[PDB]
């Protein structure tokens, strides 16, 4: 099983996992615990750890989904993600009708602290901030920018940090797939500012959802993402249209050119549950690309 596992290749090869998104709905249907089990080494929550699924109404919090996957994390000796924490999709209304800076302040602070103190010492990394940025490398103008300001992001990793020091603090973004893209070298100019004041920002998380032919740019994009000096870059929901091995392998190989790339999260298990874009097809036997994968990190 292992010389055709993923996580197992890839920490052959010096890295700390490969992988995976899920939640009780797929770990509890078709052949989705099976192949977790023995393809991938971290889990993180698909949606069970986002703030519309756990805190809902304010100071009303609901932990079904994410206890669940944490249990399940720990039974299986798999490492746990967590996130989003800070996040303008999926959010309440409750939240988004807020317009004072204290009360807003308060809020996404006690939000942060409750999930990542009530995981303490459990998850190995949380996303805190996500899709920060608009495509032009601006800061994109959410809740949380108009109402704390620009404040928010140093903030929150603060905040995240004082809950859970033990946790890989990360930044997440899509579209960091190319280093021309004027995104990309917008969130590495900005990490570099942030932790030279002191903020407590571990990591970069490119999303990757590629379209065909974009995983060659990944080869020079996460060595740019890399070049902020934070101390780890990741691929955090990977999926690619087309599922080309040729794609696939590429983004393999850019983690593996880049030293503080501690692995790669993919986006699901089977297509049918994501372009037909993920590793195993819909009778859950892997494609092509996942036996390239395979191929590539074997040595």
């Amino acid at each position: 099983e292992a010389a055709q596992s993923v996580d197992q290749l890839i920490k052959a090869r010096g890295k700390v996992y490969f992988g995976v998104a899920t939640d009780q709905n797929r770990l509890t249907t078709g052949k989705n615990a099976a192949i977790i089990q023995a393809d991938f080494g971290m889990v993180w929550p698909e949606n069970s750890m986002k703030w519309d699924a756990t805190e809902p109404s304010q100071g009303n919090f609901n932990f079904a989904g994410a206890d669940y996957l944490v249990n399940w994390a720990q039974q299986n000796g798999k490492l746990i993600g967590g996130g989003m924490l800070v996040w303008h999709s999926q959010l309440p209304s409750w939240v988004s009708s807020i317009t004072d800076k204290n009360t807003l302040t308060n809020v996404m602070k006690n939000h942060i602290t409750t999930l990542m103190t009530r995981y303490k010492g459990k998850i190995r990394a949380w996303d805190v901030v996500g899709e920060a940025f608009n495509e032009d490398g601006s800061l994109r103008q959410t809740v949380f920018l108009n109402v704390i300001g620009e404040d928010y992001i140093p903030i929150a990793f603060q905040t995240a940090r004082a809950a859970d020091p033990n946790a890989k603090l990360y930044i997440m973004d899509y579209n960091l797939d190319s280093a021309s893209y004027p995104k990309t070298q917008a969130i590495v100019n900005r990490v570099k500012q942030w932790r030279a004041a002191g903020v407590p920002i571990d990591g970069i998380g490119s999303q990757t959802h590629l379209s065909a032919g974009q995983g060659a740019g990944v080869l020079q994009a996460l060595p740019l993402l890399a070049s902020a000096g934070t101390p780890e870059v990741s691929i955090l929901m990977l999926d690619v249209a087309g599922a080309s091995p040729t794609d696939y392998v590429n983004v393999v190989n850019a983690c593996l050119n880049v030293q503080s790339c501690v692995g790669i999260t993919v986006f699901g298990v089977a297509d049918p549950d994501s372009t037909t874009p993920l590793l195993f097809d819909g009778n859950f036997n892997p494609k092509p690309a996942y036996n390239a994968i395979v191929q590539d990190l074997q040595q």
